[PDB]
C-alpha cells in the first residue's frame, strides 16, 4: 500500500495503459471505483464486460487479487454470482503480477490516479 513504491510497478502497466487515453488496455484514471468494462470508447472482452454487468466495481481491495490472475478472479466472481456460463472466455489482459507487495503498492498508486 506504498503508492510511491507502486510507481516502479506501474511502469510495466504503462506498456498497455495510460491515465486518460485508451491504448492496448483501457484508460485507468478513476478506475478505483469504476464499474468494470466501462471506460468510454474501450472495447472489452465478454468476460470483463459481463463481470461489470453483474455488478463488479473495481476497489482498492479487489484489484489486488485480480492482478495475481485476471482470468481466475473474474471467473470466480461471475461463478459466485450464479453466472458461471458467462465466464467461459478469457480477458484481453495477458499480464499477471505475482508478488503480493507489488500488487498492493501499485493498487495504492492507482487510487491516486483521479
Ligand atoms: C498489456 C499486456 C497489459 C498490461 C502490461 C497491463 N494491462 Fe491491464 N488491461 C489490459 C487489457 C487489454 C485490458 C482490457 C481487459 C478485457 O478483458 O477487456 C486490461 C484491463 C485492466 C483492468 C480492468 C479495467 C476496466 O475494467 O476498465 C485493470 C484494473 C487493469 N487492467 C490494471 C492493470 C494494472 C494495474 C497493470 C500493471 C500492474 C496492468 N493492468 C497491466 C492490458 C494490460
Amino acid at each position: 500500500q506504498d503508492a510511491k513504491a507502486g510507481e516502479a510497478v506501474f511502469k510495466q502497466c504503462m506498456t498497455c495503459h495510460r491515465a486518460d487515453k485508451n491504448m492496448v488496455g483501457p484508460a485507468l484514471a478513476g478506475v478505483v471505483g469504476r464499474k468494470a468494462g466501462t471506460a468510454a470508447g474501450f472495447t472489452y472482452s465478454p468476460l470483463n464486460h459481463n463481470s461489470g454487468e453483474a455488478g463488479l466495481v473495481w476497489t482498492a481491495d479487489n484489484i489486488v487479487p485480480y492482478l495475481a490472475d485476471p482470468n481466475a478472479f473474474l471467473k470466480k466472481f461471475l461463478t459466485e454470482k450464479g453466472k458461471a456460463d458467462q465466464a467461459v472466455g478469457v480477458t484481453k489482459m495477458t499480464f499477471k503480477l505475482a508478488n503480493e507487495q507489488q500488487r498492493k503498492d501499485v493498487v495504492a498508486y492507482l487510487a491516486t490516479l483521479k
